[PDB]
């Protein structure tokens, strides 16, 4: 009798630079010969356990008689196509397969964005790039979970499209920023996009009027938002407040936040009058009015 | 350096059952290798000085360190197609050329019309069928380059075409037919078509009335056209009339024509009156009246 393939020339998908492994097996081969030849170029690359092609990363194994193995070691894309397993025959007998060769995803550095830094109340589009095959599906999130505002108004958790725009920035979207590509392919990568926003700094006060009587010790307190951070300092008459045993000021900062304290001890009659807290940044400056007034 | 051809691969055209030569050349082969293949089917056939195609029609020569020539035996329809030389290099370098096989002609027994025969005054169609590559070219002649009536009245030499129709065929037309089919490749072959025709005699007489003294000697004389011949005799008073020494009738045969005489000797009284000479054949019979009289 004929030989005949004992198992069908089954498809491959494989990574770059890897090794690719077709197997092609006939039963009864008695005299006859087996011949690897890649399709689309019409090209020969092996019969029986000796190579033609002079591609040095194709390679033919004989292990078992069963098995004709080709195997391509640091395979490239031009590798990828269709090969064919041949037996020499009148006719001749062949069955075919495709190796399908596949990239894993890789984000570029043009136009990706890099840490960026924008005022608040403006605009931004954090752009994300990347490549792969299948071409690779891009991902927006961000570290804390946090929400990434949309253009209608809603907020979610995770944006697809490369192209992310938000309009006027609130200095709540600040934070850690992922651009995620996934090709389906290992391993998905991600790079970290740094969103930084400064502000003019705004002040707010809680008690805008505060009493006191002699002897007493008493503390204002405003409170204020700026970034870069704020240089806050008390004024009373247009002149500075430096410490001097009786008046201490003080400050808490967190993140952009700035909480500011002045301590007055033994209260004075001539303390009374109008404090200001000020604060200054990069982006402008501002002030409230405080009031210390008497009891009787 | 890396190997080239040195000469084109030339297209070949060959006949069926002959051999097929094919050659390729390279310059400067250094430890390269040279391969054949049929490039529709896909088939490796021979590489280097082996032959891998159990298709043992197949054969290479190595005879000279340039021409790798592949030769093809018993050449068939099977074979033709085009052909590729291929060198193992990376990238792979290769030439083809095309191999177009080729039929002598040859005239069917069917439904190629036999030797026909038809009445005259009928229709008649010589059909003629021809294989062969390229589709032949049939043409009619005839052999004395006789006259060929055509549809419209008109009359030539040779007429196209495999069907050829004849209306109302005349005895003229009668003779031989030549189907002649020439695809542009020896041996052209042509067959032998026989046309011939019958017809109801008939009969011409030049002196319907001839006169005679008496021991004079007279010879009267029809003529008829007859196929097949036609018996021709001699009628007086309604009466065969066999020659007794004195009556001798003669009769001078060319194809369907023919000249009958009837020689009087000595003519007497009782040989003057009314006579008649008729023809008869298959399809039919005729008559003409000849009237002998006396002269004073
Ligand atoms: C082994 O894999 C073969 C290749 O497939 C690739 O590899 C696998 C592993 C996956 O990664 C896959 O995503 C890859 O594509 C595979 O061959 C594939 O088989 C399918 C179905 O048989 C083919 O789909 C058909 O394609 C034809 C032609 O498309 C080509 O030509 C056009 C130009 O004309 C190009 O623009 C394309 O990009 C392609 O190159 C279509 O005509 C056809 O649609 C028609 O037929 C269907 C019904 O069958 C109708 O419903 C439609 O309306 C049309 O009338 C299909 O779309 C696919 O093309 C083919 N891949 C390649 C590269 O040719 C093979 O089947 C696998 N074998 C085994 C044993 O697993
Ligand atoms: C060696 O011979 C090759 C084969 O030629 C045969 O063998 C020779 C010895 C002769 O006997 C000859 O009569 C045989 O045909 C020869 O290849 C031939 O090359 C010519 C010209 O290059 C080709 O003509 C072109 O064919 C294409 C495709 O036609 C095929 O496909 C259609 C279906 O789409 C089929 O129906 C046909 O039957 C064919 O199978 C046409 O598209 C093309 O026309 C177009 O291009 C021209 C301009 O080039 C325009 O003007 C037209 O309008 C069209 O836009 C031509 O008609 C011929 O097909 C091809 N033969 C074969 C079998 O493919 C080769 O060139 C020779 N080489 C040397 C070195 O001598
Ligand atoms: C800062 O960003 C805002 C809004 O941000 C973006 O606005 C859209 C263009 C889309 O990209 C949104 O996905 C995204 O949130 C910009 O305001 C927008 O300006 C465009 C351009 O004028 C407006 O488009 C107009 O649409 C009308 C139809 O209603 C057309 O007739 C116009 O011809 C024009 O195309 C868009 O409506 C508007 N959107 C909002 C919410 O204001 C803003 O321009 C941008 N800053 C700068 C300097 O460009
Ligand atoms: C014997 O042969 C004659 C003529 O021979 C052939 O006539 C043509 C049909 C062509 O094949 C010629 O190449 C060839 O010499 C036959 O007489 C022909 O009969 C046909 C059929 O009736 C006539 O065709 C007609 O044409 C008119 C248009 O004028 C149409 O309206 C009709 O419907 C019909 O198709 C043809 O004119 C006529 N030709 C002559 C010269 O008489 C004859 O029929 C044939 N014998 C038999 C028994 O068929
Ligand atoms: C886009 O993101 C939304 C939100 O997770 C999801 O519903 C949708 O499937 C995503 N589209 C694609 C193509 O992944
Ligand atoms: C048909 O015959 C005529 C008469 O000889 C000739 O002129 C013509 O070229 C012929 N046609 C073909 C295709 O040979």
């Amino acid at each position: 009798d004929l030989p005949k393939f004992g198992e069908l020339l089954q498809n491959v998908t494989v990574p770059v630079s890897r090794e690719a492994v077709l197997q092609c097996v006939v039963d009864n081969l008695q005299t006859y010969k087996i011949a690897w030849l890649r399709v689309d170029t019409q090209t020969i690359l092996t019969i029986q356990n000796h190579v033609i092609t002079k591609n040095h990363r194709m390679s033919i194994t004989h292990a078992e008689k069963r098995a004709w193995i080709l195997r391509i070691r640091d395979v490239k894309e031009s590798d990828k196509g269709w090969y064919m397993c041949q037996i020499n025959t009148d006719p001749m007998k062949s069955q075919v397969g495709y190796l399908d060769v596949v990239v894993p995803p890789d984000i570029l550095d043009y136009p990706t964005s890099t840490d960026m830094v924008i005022r608040e109340g403006s605009n931004v589009t954090l752009k994300c790039a990347a490549t792969g095959s299948p071409t690779p599906t891009i991902t927006w999130r961000r570290e804390g979970g946090e929400l990434i505002p949309l253009p209608n108004g809603a907020e979610a958790v995770a944006y697809n499209g490369s192209f992310l725009t938000i309009a006027k920035v609130n200095r709540l979207n600040m934070g850690a920023y992922l651009c995620i590509a996934s090709n389906g392919i290992p391993p998905t990568v991600s790079k970290r996009v740094m969103l930084i926003v400064h502000f003019p700094p705004m002040i707010w006060i809680q008690n805008q009027l505060v009493g006191a009587a002699l002897t007493q010790n008493i503390t204002l307190e405003c409170q204020s938002e700026a970034y870069p951070k704020s240089i806050n300092y008390w004024m009373k008459n247009d002149t500075i407040i430096v410490p001097g045993e009786r008046f201490v000021p003080e400050t808490f900062e967190s993140g952009y936040k700035i909480t500011m304290r002045l301590t007055i001890y033994e209260v004075d009659i001539q303390d009374f009058g109008a404090y200001r807290c000020v604060a200054k940044n990069s982006l402008g400056d501002t002030d409230g009015a405080i009031k210390l007034y008497h009891i009787p």
